[PDB]
RNA sequence: GAAAGCGAGUCCGAAUAGGGCGGCAUUAGUACGUCGGGCUAGACUCGAAACCAGGUGAGCUAAGCAUGACCAGGUUGAAA
């Protein structure tokens, strides 16, 4: 399974499908505008 | 990190000393070839005494069984 991990941000609309995520990546996928879709 | 797991962070711990990690100023790997060296095979070559398996031998010799052969000549003089 993936995995979406807080390394390189630059800020931007992104919408990300991963197995499981980082409460910073979620905490800069949305500050930058976006989603990080994970299943039931 | 023993692991659940968490994640540029993570583990001891009830929070603050520290381990390993990223940033580090950071350079990158992978496929193949030739070469050094390793490991695993008899592993640089030649040599044991010995250990185990299967079988060959009693035409030698050690014995047993069966059936044959053999012992000039002389001395002594037991029982009955």
């Amino acid at each position: 399974p993936v995995k979406l991990l807080a390394s390189g941000e630059i800020s931007r609309a992104v919408t990300v499908h991963v197995d499981a995520a980082s409460a910073a990546a979620i905490k800069a996928v949305e500050a930058a505008g976006g989603r990080v879709v994970l299943p039931e």
